[PDB]
């Protein structure tokens, strides 16, 4: 709806930041509105998505096993591990560490799922080969969220992620067991309160994943609908502003005010 544009352009000028945005059919993969979609943003934790995505396509193969068991040592620990952390002696399985990476947006589980397939590189190669030659993931965490200005790295853009996330969740990749375990862990989400859900009416259906990073950076990628059934795909990046966490939270949580409005 043109008011939510407003409202994506309002949070521009407010943030003095750009800002991107896509709204999509889930249906039928219509883009319904869109705001600098085929620019660059870095993705921070929504990545996260595309690399249990790529686990869950190697568990379809019979590549891995949601039940495999790993361990890991001190050593791996990088910062916010609030899984991981708790884990170091009975180790956590692959299930397990997709569930931290999506709903807690756990660190090393990140990177322990990243060793999985293959590294960066590798979830580059996968995005690559379900048709986004767009999106690239470059680094691991916690370098991957540094959104220097103007660099590519560790970016995607509005549209493409918004129709990668389309493919994940309701598309030929995954099977239908997959494509539920993945919207499972996003509906699961624990660390997305003041975004999209805030403004989220009693009985909407939400499944989403959020990311923060350096230099301003915030986002969310989402899947929500009314009568408790997802019909639409949103995604919301910003990066560049120096404005605090809660402006940022806020300008989010107004956007999606206003998708729900003018539904
Ligand atoms: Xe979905
Ligand atoms: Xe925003
Ligand atoms: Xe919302």
């Amino acid at each position: 709806h043109p008011e939510t544009l407003v409202k994506v352009k309002d949070a521009e000028d407010q943030l003095g930041a750009r800002v991107g945005y896509i709204e999509l059919d889930l249906n039928s993969g219509k883009i319904l509105e869109s705001f600098r979609p085929e620019e660059r943003f870095p993705m921070m934790s929504t990545f996260k998505v595309l690399l249990c995505g790529a686990v869950l396509s190697r568990v379809d193969a019979g590549q891995e096993q949601l039940g495999r068991r790993i361990h890991y040592s001190q050593n791996d620990l990088v910062e916010y591990s609030p899984v991981t952390e708790k884990h170091l002696t009975d180790g956590m399985t692959v299930r397990e560490l997709c569930s931290a990476a999506i709903t807690m947006s756990d660190n090393t589980a990140a990177n322990l799922l990243l060793t999985t397939i293959g590294g960066p590189k590798e979830l580059t190669a996968f995005l690559h080969n379900m048709g986004d030659h767009v999106t690239r993931l470059d680094r691991w965490e916690p370098e991957l969220n540094e959104a220097i200005p103007n660099d590519e790295r560790d970016t995607t853009t509005p549209a493409a992620m918004a129709t990668t996330l389309r493919k994940l969740l309701t598309g030929e990749l995954l099977t239908l067991a997959s494509r539920q375990q993945l919207i499972d862990w996003m509906e699961a989400d624990k660390v997305a309160g003041p975004l999209l859900r805030s403004a989220l009416p009693a009985g909407w259906f939400i499944a989403d994943k959020s990311g923060a990073g350096e230099r301003g950076s915030r986002g969310i990628i989402a899947a929500l609908g009314p009568d408790g059934k997802p019909s639409r795909i949103v995604v919301i990046y910003t990066t560049g502003s120096q404005a605090t966490m809660d402006e940022r939270n806020r300008q989010i949580a107004e956007i999606g005010a206003s998708l729900i409005k003018h539904w």
